[PDB]
């Protein structure tokens, strides 16, 4: 069965059995690469292709893996598709950050995306031109909150928009989106959950809130490191309460 | 203060303080006056608009009240509407039916709505053509399952369909929203909760499989009343551990 | 031949013989109960599912059927099908009311709509994407003019606008609407006119200017019963002169 | 005022008081010029700008213009401004030539558009995207019917679609066409009946069956010369009966 | 033979030999003829139905044609269509006029058009509603350009806009054009580069600036004949240089 | 002047002055440094943000940049904002690969993008909805072409697709891309070109022929490196002629 034995992704080169069935996916390779040398025991580095480093250790006794996903919807569901599929990889956490469009939302706010919306055409292209409603997995949002429950993390389970445009000329977009409920702006989360719906496959996202759009301010790079501590040690609780 | 002592909307009759902080919305006005008859004491009906009855009363010690929204989202949205603004009610629990779309999907699962999709220009309109999430408050999302855990139904959490349309040439786009996760379809769930995401106002839906458009199956009368039951008793037990 | 014996629909639970061949239309249920009370002989209620009345009668000699169709487009459209399939009416006369939206016309104006212009997606849906013009039936437009021709009723021969929301944040899209010869706006006509496309079924709405967008003006609830007087005699004296 | 005495439009190069009230349009310039030279007496060539040749005469005593507005609706459109605008024509009744798409209409017969489909995109651009419903003038279709109505020719009274694409890969989108009761294919009755909304002004379409698309059957030049005396003893029928 | 021998198109008259293998064509048929009876040896007018005029002659020892497309993508492409099918014509030339949007575009100025963004829906309809990039044949292209570099011309090579729309109610649009690079507004240049793409055919378009739509200025009627000069010089060399 | 000594982007922490006028951009950041570390002399890695790797060099004495984009429109549109405005590049040549459509177009060709098609909706959400063409600047267009003709070199100058979607239910839409003139199909030159047109930058691109997507067949390792060698080559050849 060298065929099979042999078997990668145009854009992963891990072999078949490479991967755990939970995966925890930054969009920077590097967060990924230090996610996994910092919470990970045992670790390999699985897949390297275009420096989008993945890697699969253990968390206390149970294999995880943790992946770059890169930049926006379509380099996003590119990796989600490979490893839903070709590496059959079960449960996604997206570990990210968005910018919040309201003095209600605050710097170091986490929020657990129930939903996200989007300008992406892809699921448009994919749906006959309806509105797809993209999604959290249940179970795995009723873990990330019932964890968040236990510690001192501001936390809001809510909308997040997934945009196409990291720049746009100004804010007025920004205010719409604040008025219907959005709750931060970032690029893959709509992409993850419509990949997931797709391949029947469990997937949640947490957002930090590391930049505010409407308020102008900033974490500084000390405070990011900070607050991915909080959502890593979030995430990992939850992927090990997840079946096997 | 005569203007507000007076005042109503033009599709509901009722005087300011008539509605509960929750109410439960079927379709169906002559099915609201069916479960507020059947489960709430000292009932008033307090609106009657175009046959369109609503009811408040008690259920164990807490003010509860009932009401119809008709079919499809124009009809369904005017009065989301004016509860959530004129009338002040907070919390919405649409308690509907939907048709399954694929054998995996039986006959009197009941649907959780975490999110809807839909075939509306509504939101469209309202949100520069973008794609809007429409998805469940979690909280009240959370309390249904942990109420449903406590019960023998079968219940699904996922999304359902928001149709504009109840009859179509063919099944085609039915196997394209199984293909991508749609449970079943019904046509008021996006409208309830894009108009609770307006108003800031807490939404969850419970759609009672009754019908199997796929298999070609149908609950008869009578389990349609045992189901339904089941679903109200569900209903009421989430609206008991809501906050005051 | 029990299962036609006992054939009826699911939003319809008359038997398949009780209706006209010609059926008048309001959106309010309790408004054609009203009607029918008032002008038909030999009253027969012959539906109620859902509240949703309707009523077949004689005038003159001539059998008419009236009946609620809801609000908004996919509420009118379950029963429009229903209607033009199942039990095999053919001509439509949707009685209605809209709101004016520049001062050029006048509350008490009756309207007959040539078109329908709207914001639904339901035609896009079903068209590929062309823009359907939704008309009346020509020889029903022709005997309502001829008909009011006869009376002291001011009347305009134009395009209505029927949208989805009731509801919308300013007057902006009323200007827009009022540029291109919009004269009124309203829910159903377009609705209307599509399904009567589609079944090869003859239609036509009139509605009353009931209240002014533009102006901030509504007629008081007398003078609504004085115009529904002048618009249920204009359309009863139109169903006689139809062919048999 | 040399400046208004020396007035035209960049497409037309007729001096300001050269057009009646009422024009007859055709798509051909040669078609105008041999209308207007067959049945018009005292006959000036007021317009020849990129050949497209435009008329006024008598006809009975009363003045009458004839003009091409060229083929599809950017080309029409300008024509239907610069003379509803500039020139201050009031009346336009277009005399075309259409395709039918359904053996129930038939070679010869003489449409009387009520109203007209389209995929264009100019009425999206103009009207936030919703659906415009363009529509002809109630008083010049009645006046158009009550003539036919004195005359052995079959016609009927209903919707055309009017399309940018002349050439098309299949019969598919005909025949869906079809089943929403189109009755001919062209391509600018849209166009003027969508100018003449924005601009006050009153219009109707006649068009000859001239062509079957299903059928794959066509007139003979000799039955197209025919038709077309058919449908201008019609139009200047009509055009007698308007006020002045 | 005879069908073959009396074959033409319903918008052409030609033999079906009567062209040459590089066309010609301006808007305006009046123009093409200028153009052939100035430019062109031992000419013979080959089509004129609709007046829209094309001729056959000889350029310095090659055939030429010259004929007018009207004004607009749906009448161009009929011609276009024709002409590149039915007629065997492999190369296209249009020679147009367009309107500047930006005061660093001046007056005389000729755009070359490497590609044509446009407003019509016809790609949409024909590309399943992608963005159809509408170019010009690169050898032609440079061709233009390389005849250029010989000249006094003060040219540029970027976009064009082609607009179904003459008329708009501001100038908004038209300085979003701009920001985004378009150097001039015209009709037909996308229509041509589209049926071009379709056909296998090589297509490329000259504009002169003969309006300023943003400075509000034009070129007097005999600066307009001297663009017109410069513009034919270069095309007819182009036309020279391309293989046979 | 601190602020602007320690000024950076999001996603690139080279100083202000680290680049040269003119970039060559693949999508993978490794072949970026291969790229650099191969043809470049005294070269430097001017940025890593998120391994998104760049470098900055010199060829026969010219200042020559290399840095990875990323994969698709949003992504590569990040890098590309910020480089043409932050760190003013000027001039951009994407060295891509591509996949065939037709047998017609064979492996190991380099297409030379004139322009691109899109699924994207991104320009549609910054151009009105208009059909944005996303094409070259000529000047490097023609540079590449003239480089080319000296080589042995099969080359192709027309028109790619820029998709969203790397993976596709079949290939129905490749036949229509095919159809219509697509020569291949990558991910992020619409991208470049939009950006470029924003931003008043040149661009131009380069694809390999790398896999044939309609004949199933792919070059090999060795393969590619070959063909990377000789589009390296060319697009160097082409810098060095650009104006300092």
């Amino acid at each position: 069965n060298l065929y099979f034995q042999s078997m990668s992704t145009p854009h992963i080169n891990a072999p078949l059995d490479a991967f755990a069935d939970t995966i925890l996916m930054p969009g920077d390779p590097l967060r990924a690469k230090l996610i996994a040398e910092t919470y990970l025991e045992n670790v390999v580095q699985v897949t390297d292709v275009r420096g989008m480093l993945g890697f699969t250790g253990e968390f206390k006794g149970r294999k995880i893996s943790v992946m770059g996903h890169g930049m926006g919807a379509p380099s996003a569901s590119i990796y989600f598709h490979e490893l839903m599929t070709t590496y059959k990889v079960k449960n996604f956490i997206r570990i990210g950050s968005c910018g919040a469009i309201h003095d209600d939302v605050k710097l170091k706010d986490l929020i657990v995306a129930i939903g996200a919306s989007t300008d992406s055409k892809m699921n448009r292209i994919r749906f006959k031109d309806n509105d797809f409603a993209a999604t959290a997995n249940y179970n795995m949002l009723s873990e990330c909150v019932n964890t968040l429950k236990t510690t001192d993390i501001n936390y809001l389970v809510g909308n997040v928009f997934s945009s196409d445009l990291f720049y746009r000329p100004d804010e007025e977009q920004y205010d719409m989106m604040a008025r219907y409920g959005i709750l931060g702006v970032e690029m893959e989360v709509n992409a993850l959950y419509s990949a997931a719906a797709e391949n029947h496959c469990n997937a949640v996202a947490l957002c930090t809130v590391t930049d505010h759009i409407k308020n102008h301010e900033h974490l500084t790079a000390d405070e990011r490191r900070t607050e991915l501590h909080e959502m890593i040690n979030v995430a990992l609780d939850v992927a090990l309460k997840l079946p096997t």
